[PDB]
């Protein structure tokens, strides 16, 4: 219970977008795992650490451009009276 509908969920960091992308391509053989954030992250992580600054280097300008849409979001979120 922590995904409002369009709100943004803090730009995520250069590692996190390296999981995205270790995410989509353990899909290709993981039908088991189901990955629920607390088993496969862990996995990807000892697969991130472990990579260059390079790799990780454009990486670290995803997570940026992502931080940009972070701001970019907020121009359309505004919630309601909160009721």
């Amino acid at each position: 219970g922590k995904g409002d509908p369009k709100k943004p969920r803090g730009k995520m960091s250069s590692y996190a977008f390296f999981v995205q992308t270790s995410r989509e391509e353990h899909k290709k053989k993981h039908p088991d795992a189901s990955v629920n954030f607390s088993e496969f992250s862990k996995k990807c992580s000892e697969r991130w650490k472990t990579m260059s600054a390079k790799e990780k280097g454009k990486f670290e300008d995803m997570a940026k451009a992502d931080k940009a849409r972070y701001e970019r979001e907020m121009k359309t979120y505004i919630p309601p009276k909160g009721e």
